[PDB]
């Protein structure tokens, strides 16, 4: 039982999950041709199958925004930040996401050690391709030095984030990201780490990856992307950066953090010997399924809804259909009792952040409570009948109905559980097994009123960066319809899971519908207005000490809290002093709640 | 406690363990320039620090024949094998030595499963630069594509040996095989692997590595290699190969593997936020090194002989004598009462075979019973003094003498326990204790005389390889002075440790003497002579149906077994039938020992 409390990605044409659910439901196909600003592309295309290495050319999804980056927040120099990959720079902007949608600071993340926390890394990755370049400009003249080592993708996390944890990089084929959640979930089971942070990265920035991809028969033709069914030949490699967090389902209740759901079981292995390299095996394929489930203590008559490895692949398809239906048949013998679709579909094929995706896609579809139609599965794969297996692919946007069965002469309405699967073309498979997480009481005891006021902080690094933020939580109250009953939620969220910074904005508010109001004036160019608290944190520095080496000062902070009086307190706290906002809360502790992250800077930096 | 029953590796001037102890006991600096067959070595040294990348340039260990492959044997196309890492062609070679080694074939080695064996294989690398040389011929023009995904090294292997575990490559800085190791140990641990493969990788094939090196000042300007002590400011980087086989020590004990030693504990994990990148964190080093010590339960005192990290750095040797200090000063307060040294003075830098070379240094010490010289430990660091410390730096060869000490009013001798650091540049920090083996019974009930006598069995692929495979087999009965009492060890090895494969050659013998002339006799070119047996398996065919679906000739097999009849029984084995070597012996099972490997050719093969 290893619960997730948080999650950030960035997919082809979404910069968040909430854009990436959008596109999702709507059932859009996000895979468009190459962008001009990668490689010409026009050097390698002749549409047939010989010798130049394309001929798949323009077909992949694509992240906008892969050179950008706001190494000043990291306090990394530009020289550096234009010699560190951007893999590297995307996950650690994912991993600071994840904490941000958390609720936690990376000063009180896993802290309960005294010296900065026991939290793990684990990042899944396949190749690099960035020191290419180097070689390219070695070869033409020139002197550039890129190195690799994907350890330091998540290295550099942990140094940011002074995380006193393993610090990993698997590597896995196609299968890099389940494989690392599941070293990450047996760490925190063994107690080597309090928090995990699992995730997998993949970006395509050299012709080499789709060269190899036509040398060897793994591309996809003409078609558009990957097709469950229907004579599919191939896949599309995309791009995809993503994070989890993870902390044992107890803790994360005991803490009140919100959770997406529960990991509860995981399996890893290989196939063997085949006939030939690059063969899956459908027997591996049911051992590892079956271990899965067994972990997991459950019964796949349960299951609702399992998402496959897809690829569209002639000769992976009937297989894992296979495997699915061998280690299904051995408990119950019933078919058409659950749904089976992919994200490939949609993202493409990320290669090592396939199983992230997946992941966060199973998380959206059982937060909104809703199957979300596959795409290209129209007419389904002549040669294997679904009628017999006990799957049939969605097609269309329904509800996610929670089952009801009979079982053993006793029926039951079991949760929504959900599988995942990620086979490697070298013959390394792995799956998860998910469940959803049911709150026991659910009650907020009316804690705001005019006896307590909601406080609102936000806190950057500019006044630009001041703005963004506040734009995108007034379009987040609307877009998510946030009510005044979950304003205590957003308080606590904004006061212990924000880093004070130099720029400091604060509000005294009572209702929701006053908050955007004032929020909105905000907006507009005023100076001087009620209730309105703006200031710095470095421009003055002579009172530091004042309040600093004072208790007396404590004990009248502490009176004025008692009595209600925050405008003094905030009108104080805007400019530099350092304020425990749990002891606001006496008791009765609110939980946290998904807000939107920091707005990274757009900064580009390549070589 | 995990047991070590086999080991294997490549290291700089040394092609086997056997040649790496005597470099090791010797005092061998194997760090020479930089060979012609690599890149030319001409056009980027200048001898100063101004942006060639190189003046850090002819010093670095390396392997002979680094592009040296068997590829036939692995049934590998001519054509695939020019394009597949070298490290990849190596580490396979590798496990294979090793397997042999352990005295177990692939098709026994975990196979109580019923299909293939559940073995896990773990690989450590930091970076692969080979299709850097594709990028360069891409940029010059042509059109070719080396992928890399070091995933390969190890799903190749578990593909080619048909196994069903996990296969994974980690990436830590500088400390990838000890966190393989410690992954390996923990799926045991758990029950995931019966059987477990770990080891590490690494090779210099490309400039940009020196590039980078001397771009970041990690190089050690003209210095010979590294110096533990007396103004070392950096160290130099060199090739290895290695991998070890890890299984539960109940299970090697009733199975009668030898073994090496034990791996009692185990630790890693991150320092963290320092005052700088590549700066190492003693409280962070002496926290893993203290988890290791509990989690094997050991007490420092009892500790004779700890490998470190090295390098020669101005700031990391004094850094980690503080470490060490300050985890041995909790529970004793005694001086000067273990050993410290490092192979890399030797062998220089792996960066991620380190560990491997380093647990192989200690495996050989522990069994040779001999602490070994370190290099330019002459004079040391000034600013550490060692008078203070628990450590002295061994500089001569000595014996390793079984600790006996005092605790709490109780004399004890204890064994010998080991210690082994790696810590990344990165910050990822790994730790290994260590201790030996002691046997509980040793005698064997004069199994060899006139009533049973020595059955002597090779087989190889072909007539070269089976003449190689005896000459080395008779250089080893000498140099490793075996004896006529280890006779049915080798027997047992060489029937149930080497698979039958095409040409097959088999001789009964009585005393390891008479063993030794008949093979040099047979190296002599002689056709006919009594108690030689020669053949082929693929020449004959027609009687394969006759001896394997008839029962009645395997009765009359156990009746000539019983007699003692083998000269019929080789001289059909050495044609074409499976034989049972298990039943020969019906009880009193002799323990595998160490022989030498599978004679690999030397075939090359480069883009």
């Amino acid at each position: 039982d290893i619960a997730i409390i948080g999650i950030s990605g960035r997919y082809p044409q979404a910069r968040n999950i909430h854009d990436f659910w959008k596109n999702l439901r709507d059932g859009k196909d996000c895979i468009t041709e190459i962008p001009k600003d990668r490689w010409d592309h026009s050097l390698y295309f002749d549409e047939a199958k010989d010798k130049l290495g394309k001929s798949y050319s323009k077909w992949g999804g694509f992240i906008d925004g892969v050179d950008q980056f706001d190494p000043l927040f990291f306090h990394i120099s530009p020289r550096e930040a234009e010699l560190m990959d951007p893999q590297e720079r995307l996950f650690l902007q994912c991993v600071y996401e994840t904490i941000e949608d958390a609720g936690y600071t990376r000063e009180t993340l896993g802290k309960h050690e005294g010296l900065g926390g026991n939290v793990g890394v684990y990042v899944g990755v396949m190749y690099e391709e960035y020191q290419l370049y180097a070689s390219a400009e070695q070869a033409l003249g020139r002197a550039l030095a890129i190195a690799g080592s994907p350890a330091s993708i998540a290295n550099r996390v942990s140094y940011f984030c002074n995380f006193h944890g393993p610090s990993m990089a698997v590597d896995t084929m196609c299968s890099s990201s389940l494989t690392g959640i599941h070293l990450a979930c047996h760490s925190l089971q063994r107690g080597e780490c309090e928090v995990a942070i699992a995730g997998g990265v993949n970006v395509s920035i050299h012709p080499n990856k789709y060269l190899y991809l036509s040398q060897g028969k793994f591309a996809s033709s003409k078609g558009r992307c990957e097709s469950f069914g229907e004579g599919g030949d191939g896949y599309v490699p995309g791009e995809g950066v993503g994070a989890v967090l993870l902390k044992p389902l107890a803790r994360a209740i005991a803490d009140g953090d919100h959770i997406y759901g529960v990991i509860k079981g995981s399996a890893i292995n290989h196939g063997g010997k085949t006939n030939g390299y690059t063969v899956p095996n459908p027997h591996s394929q049911s051992r590892v399924i079956r271990r899965a489930f067994e972990e997991a203590g459950i019964h796949p008559r349960t299951v609702s809804y399992i998402e496959a490895h897809g690829t569209g692949t002639s000769l992976g398809d009937p297989i894992e259909i296979a495997g699915l239906t061998k280690t299904f048949q051995e408990y119950t013998k019933e078919n058409q009792f659950c749904a089976i679709g992919s994200a490939k579909s949609n993202i493409g094929h990320g290669e090592s952040a396939a199983g992230i995706a997946g992941l966060t896609k199973i998380l959206l579809q059982m937060k909104y409570k809703r199957l979300v139609p596959s795409l290209h599965s129209r007419t389904l794969n002549p040669n294997i009948d679904f009628s017999k297996t006990p799957f049939v692919v969605q097609q269309e946007l329904a509800e996610w109905k929670r089952p009801v069965i009979e079982i053993d002469g006793v029926t039951r309405e079991y949760a929504r559980i959900a599988g995942i699967s990620s086979f490697g073309a070298g013959g390394a498979n792995a799956h998860l097994v998910i469940e959803e997480y049911i709150e026991a009481e659910h009650r907020p005891p009316s804690s705001i009123s005019s006896k307590n006021p909601a406080v609102i902080v936000l806190s950057a690094k500019n006044k630009d960066r001041l703005r963004e933020q506040v734009q995108r939580l007034l379009s987040a109250i609307r877009e998510q319809v946030l009510t005044d009953n979950d304003l205590a939620e957003i308080a606590y969220t904004l006061q212990v899971g924000r880093e004070a910074m130099e720029e400091r904005f604060a509000v005294i508010v009572k209702s929701i519908s006053e908050l955007e109001a004032k929020l909105t004036y905000y907006l507009k160019d005023e100076a001087d207005s009620p209730d309105l608290f703006t200031g710095q944190v470095k421009r003055n520095k002579e009172t530091m000490d004042v309040f600093a080496a004072d208790e007396d000062l404590q004990q009248a902070i502490d009176t004025w809290i008692t009595k209600g009086k925050y405008a003094k307190i905030l009108q104080m706290w805007v400019q530099g002093l350092i304020f425990d906002w749990n002891k606001l809360y006496g008791d009765t502790k609110p939980r946290r709640i998904s807000l939107p992250a920091y707005p990274f800077a757009r900064e580009r930096y390549w070589l």
